[PDB]
Parts: structure tokens; sequence; C-alpha cells
């Protein structure tokens, strides 16, 4: 549940999303940015999922960030070899992982959950 | 599908998994490693995800790992705030990201199918 | 009444015990850990015990601690001698004082409550 | 089972006590020693209990203390606040913990004894 | 038959175990140690394995080790090939080794018992 | 399972065993040597168990041993004192360590295995 903000024009480029369910000042809106760079040497192009999600709260009358919750995911694309059902193994690993032992990477826990 | 091999001692610490499927030696086994750590300030622990996958191949008669594909993906999990519900929402709104745009993802693609 | 969160994998390391009536955010969390420490020489063991109990309020939307209650104990576990007698007689005199003069050491009096 | 030998004038002080079934000479008699101490701000006073056993022994003839069992345990009766019920759950955490484990705080084992 | 005494978190550092059958202190406590070291190359990590008996005995009141058995071992954990039926093999005939020609090895005699 | 392939006449001396399964030429057949050597002061013998297993390979029509497993042992059979049960107790525990631990001794990974 996330509505668009900024649609990159092409493959290459920056897309910003905004939480559906927050009713929150622009700046403390949580946001998802995905961001895809080529490497200098257009070797691979590096895509980058960053989360900001600000836990506002009201001061002096103006609203401000305590703290926030960020999450971040860095995957390397190779562009110079197609490996493509290699690559869709790392990724559904990666969220096949997250999905089984969220209850514990939310509190910070490396073990298991059994 | 990922088989254990090292579990952390604690919450706070470090689990090594290889993947299932591959059978190649150690040096180039494909492998996702959880990593929890303690903010020097005590105020977040971070969650850290990190996914190796060497691509083996062979020149001149010898194993070599030309590229290698790697994913990084941090969480932090803040010991200052317990918003259980917030950081859930942050953790799946990503999940649910990678599972659907997985397909362009991987290509270095910014831009969502649909 | 403690409940376990990190145990020791052997007798030299460390374990973290946290208070169980409290429900508060993790980093304030009232806690118990217990450590062995072997010494260089290896002529005794240190077993350190720590208790951290921080006195939480609310301020501009989140938890603070203002004040906290500490109270540590260090005992030198000798490793050259097994002088078990002799090293429970001095565990068994500081707790028999404690429990006896619990109301005087809460106020920080040094005089004997008869 | 401590016998009385110097007690504090007030309060704030120092009181000392002997172990009663041990008949050495004073040199090498095992004490309990408790002193509060005003912090310098005075925003708490400290609570010591500090038990030394000499583990008398002889050599050439001599009395000569080869090792002795050191134990200190520290309490911020905090002055800033009286929170009475919270300072209780501290020390009463930490006096039950030492009595249930006891068996093995005295070999150095950090391990719980179940 | 031997109890942990200090477990590394990590698949690669150094365990360190205690003989459970002897009674002395614990300083002079009979234990084996494995221990993982990675190549700088990080083609293979060496087990070391190694055992001291400490030989206590009494001079003047005095705990001394006046011999100590010691038994070293090392194993070549290559990671750049899995040959593990090969590994196993070696592990294996070393220990069958050890088993049937240890009334000799005691005795410092390189011959076979039969 | 070793086959012998050179005993010494004393007992004194260097061993040389070979392995029964492997079928490859023999300059590259897998080997256990034992081998006795005395103090320069009578005190002590030590046992040495050195296994060497080659990693036969074809390179352009030649035998070539690119990587080799290896594992050596040391004891040290004391001459001074006979304290038969205590080395044995040393031999025994370290074989049991390693049968026990086996799996994990070929990773190169020190955490027991349960």
């Amino acid at each position: 549940s996330i509505t668009k903000y900024s649609e990159s024009a092409g493959p290459i480029g920056q897309s910003i999303y905004t939480f559906t369910g927050v009713t929150v000042p622009a700046q403390y809106m949580p946001r998802l940015v995905a961001t895809t760079t080529v490497n200098k040497a257009g070797t691979n192009i590096e895509y980058k999922i960053a989360v900001n999600y600000p836990l506002v709260s009201v001061v002096d009358g103006a609203n401000v960030a305590l703290n926030t919750i960020r999450a971040n995911l860095s995957f390397t694309a190779l562009q110079s070899v197609i490996n493509t059902d290699e690559k869709l193994r790392v990724l559904d690993e990666i969220v096949s992982f997250i999905t089984a032992n969220k209850a514990n990477i939310i509190d910070g826990n490396v073990l298991t959950v059994t």
C-alpha cells in the first residue's frame, strides 16, 4: 500500500512512493525510494530501496521526528552476465527469510523463529 | 531454501546459512548471513542480511569467480521506542515492493512492472 | 522474577536477563547481566552481576531515563585453590547482611536496623 | 553470622563486622565492611559491602595469606527520587539471583543452575 | 567426557572444554582447546586441538605442576575443494590408528600392537 | 583400515602405513606415519602421527596433486612419571572429541555438533 509520488523516466533513475495510511506533513511523510545507479565501469547496476518512517510527535506546535525507522536494501544487478535464475534466487531467499523470521527481525533477534 | 551452518549464541550475534541447491566447494558457496549489532549509544539494534552468490566459472582449467552477486539489507530495530506496528509496516512494505517488482529489480530496472 | 534474554554458551561468558514486571521499550528495560571474566594470569575468574533499572518518563513523545538505579556485585572465584566452604561463607554473609539491613540499604543508611 | 566490631556514628559512615566462626589473628581476620558515601553533587548515596576472607596457610613455619577471597557489592540509594518499590525490586532481584545460582557463582560459572 | 568452559560465538574462533573426572583447583584443571584459524588467502581453515593435562603435585604446601601431558592435533580443512569422503577418511584413519595402538603410543613405542 | 609400508625394527623409530581403499599410483598413495623420538634428557618420548592424503588430479596427461589433506598429531609420553590412567585419559578424550565433532572439524567449524 504505497501511492506514487515521483516516477523515473526510464529504467535508470529514481522513483519515490509515499505510505498510504499516514496523514502527516510531507517532510515527515513515510516514503519508499527506489534508485538504480550505473557503475562507472558499466559492469553492473545497483538497485537501492530506501524506506524511511518518521515517528512524529508534536512539540511547541510543530511536528518533530523524535526517532525514525529506516530499512535499506541494495542489489547488484550485474550487467556483465545474464544469470536471471541465480539473481532471482538471491532476492527470493532474502524475501523468504524475512517473511519467515519477521517477528524476530522486528525485535532485533537473529535467532530463527520456530 | 537455506541450510543452517552457524547459529548465534544469543539474540545479538551472527548466524550463517548456506544455499541448499548449490553443491560447490565452500570457498565459492553462496551464503546468507544475518547479523544483529548494538548501537554504541544503545538507541537501536541493527539487523543485517547479507547474501553472496559467487558465479563459478573455469579459466585455464581452474575454478575462478569472475563475478559475484551481492545483496545487503539493513533494518533499524529501534530500542528507544516499541512501535511494533510501524516497524512491521516498514518491513512489510519493503518486502512487498521487492516481491512485486522482482522481475525488474534483477535487471537493474527501477520502473514498476505492472 | 527475571526472564531470560541471552544465555552464555559455556560457564565463561555473559548472560542477560530482563525484569518481568516492566513493559517499556527495550533500551529502558531493566536488566540483570552476569559476566565471568578470566584473569590474564588465569589465577581467578571474576563474576560480575550488574543490575540497571531506568526510571522512565515521557517527554516530547519519547521515553527518557531521567535517573537510573544501578547495583553491582563482583566476586573473585579463585581458580588457584578450591576453598568452597570459605567462598560460600563470603557470599552467604553478603546476602545475610543485605536481607537483614535491606530497609536501611535502600535509604542509604549504614547503621544496623534493629 | 557476623560479630559487630565498629558501628558508624551516623547513617553516613562505615561499619565493620568480623566473621564469627573464624578464630585467627586480627591481621588475617575475615571481615564484612559496609560504607555509605555521599555523592559530591548529593544526587545519590552509595552503599558498599566489602568482604575480605584471607586464606591462612603456613610456609616455612610462618603465617602467610597466599590467596584472599574478596567480594564487593554496591547499591545506588538515589536521593533525587524516592522510588522505594523500584529500589527494592533491584536489590531483591540481585539477592535472589545470587542465592539461586550460588553453587555456580563460587566456581566462576555464569550458567544458571537449574 | 568433557564439559564446556568457553565456546566462541562464531564458527571460526576458539572453544575451551574441561575434563570431567579430575578434582583439582581449576587453574590446574586439564583442558581441551579447539581453534579454527582461516588462511589469509581463504584457501583452507586449520582446525587445532590442544589437550593439556597437568600432573598436580604438592611441594612445601603449594600446588605445582612438575610435569604436564600435552597432545596436539592439526587438520587442514580445505575450502577450495570439497572432498568430504576424503577428509572424513583422514580423520577416521587417524582416530582408528590411535584407538588401536593406544597401548604403545602412551609408551613412546612406534611398533604395532597386535 | 591401513596396511603396513615400513615398520622400524626398533621400538623407537618410524613406521609408515598406506591407506587401503585408494587406487592411485603409489607415489601419490595416502599415508600415515608414526614416529617416536626420544628427548635428549630422556625425560619423555614424543609420538608423532602424520597423515597425508594427496588429492590426485590429471593435467596435460600428468599426475599432479593440486591440494593435499594433512593431519598432524603429537603426544608427550612422559618417561619420568608413570601416570598411565591419565595418559590414556588424554588420548581417549581427544579421540572422543574428534569422533563426536567430526562433521564440523571437516568444515573448519569449532562449534559443537549436537
